[PDB]
């Protein structure tokens, strides 16, 4: 999905949560299980993947760092 669907992505989750900028764990983990039910695991598994993608190290993901992921895609 181009960086815009993903941003669209993004938001979609976060909002569905509350926080529009900042996705948590199951933020995340809905949106992965819909969009990339792999990624789960691929890669690291989500709890790891949360912390690698956490870059800023809040906890949550910004869209920001959650770039990361989708380089981890485009690997």
């Amino acid at each position: 999905k181009s960086p815009e669907e993903l941003k669209g992505i993004f938001e979609k989750y976060a909002a569905k949560e509350g926080d529009p900028n900042q996705l948590s764990k199951e933020e995340l983990k809905l949106l992965l299980q819909t969009e990339f039910p792999s990624l789960l695991k691929g890669g690291s598994t989500l709890d790891e993947l949360f912390e690698e993608l956490d870059k800023n190290g809040d906890g949550e993901v910004s869209f920001e760092e959650f770039q990361v992921l989708v380089k981890k895609i485009s690997q």
